[PDB]
């Protein structure tokens, strides 16, 4: 399949070259996966996501996302025009407040339902998380996270903005799951992005266009936009059957394209998300 005038970031994904805006991937788009966003929520109404979100779970008096980055964040994981999985499941899990923060505990905690909840869902193909949050170190929040992974879900976490080495922050800092750096769209890593051995993968995480709260779009950066990228190719990916949760992560480095970011720092992996199509 191909979708002309596509956002930089998907074409970026399909391509072994920057500068193309033509995204390319098997019509099997992640059908029977399942991806859920631990963010804000999503705002399942959205006409770009089809029918195919729902929240599943808040832990705030409502679960509609009144912030917007949980709803770009599934935008990308999987809506029609700026999704990689056109096809997934989305299932919100508000563990952030509409300013976007929230108490570990209550993202631990969602991490924990994920990881009961998949045995309530129909994927078939598999399960990712996209998990577009993060602070400083917690071996709690880490452990949550590893917990996750090893029930069988792909994580797939922000390194986050703050330019460090993500061996300080959580749940980047968990080794076990798929910490998500960002780059731009001249292939250089985005200037907010962390980096450090515990990275795995880089996505497209400046200027990332999305879906956004009142049925709008919108366009925004953060290794948290980067990380949807990989979350809805591993998806994508397990439904094409390439890879299982388990080693998802470790096929899309893999199969990255390899040495193309600038401005990465010795000791990062320089992997951009790649779905290795071919049309």
């Amino acid at each position: 399949a191909a979708q002309t005038n596509a956002p930089w970031g998907l074409a970026r994904i399909s391509s072994t070259s920057p500068g193309t805006s033509t995204y390319y991937y098997d019509e099997s788009a992640g059908q029977g996966s399942c991806v859920y966003v631990i963010d804000t929520g999503i705002e399942a109404s959205h006409p770009e996501f089809e029918g195919r979100a729902q929240m599943v779970k808040t832990y705030y008096y409502s679960s509609r996302d009144g912030n917007g980055h949980g709803t770009h964040c599934a935008g990308t994981v999987g809506s029609r025009t700026y999704g990689v999985a056109k096809k997934t499941q989305l299932f919100g899990v508000k563990v952030l407040d509409d300013n976007g923060s929230g108490q570990y505990s209550t993202i631990i905690a969602g991490m924990d339902f994920v990881a009961s909840d998949k045995n309530n869902r129909n994927c078939p193909k598999g399960v990712v998380a996209s998990l577009s949050l993060g602070g400083g170190y917690s071996s709690s929040v880490n452990s949550a996270a590893a917990r996750l992974q090893s029930s069988g879900v792909m994580v797939a976490v922000a390194a986050g903005n703050n330019n460090a080495d993500a061996r300080n922050y959580s749940p980047a800092s968990e080794p076990s799951v798929c910490t998500v750096g960002a780059s731009d769209r001249y292939d250089r890593r985005s200037s907010f992005s962390n980096y450090g051995s515990v990275l795995d993968i880089f996505g497209p995480g400046t200027s990332i266009l999305s879906t956004w709260i009142g049925g709008s779009t919108r366009s925004i950066s953060g290794t948290s936009m980067a990380t949807p990228h990989v979350a809805g190719l591993a998806a994508y990916l397990m439904t094409l059957g390439k890879t299982t949760a388990a080693s998802a992560c470790r096929y899309i480095a893999d199969t990255a394209n390899k040495g193309d970011l600038s401005n990465i720092p010795f000791g990062t992996v320089n992997l951009l998300a790649y779905n290795n199509y071919q049309a």
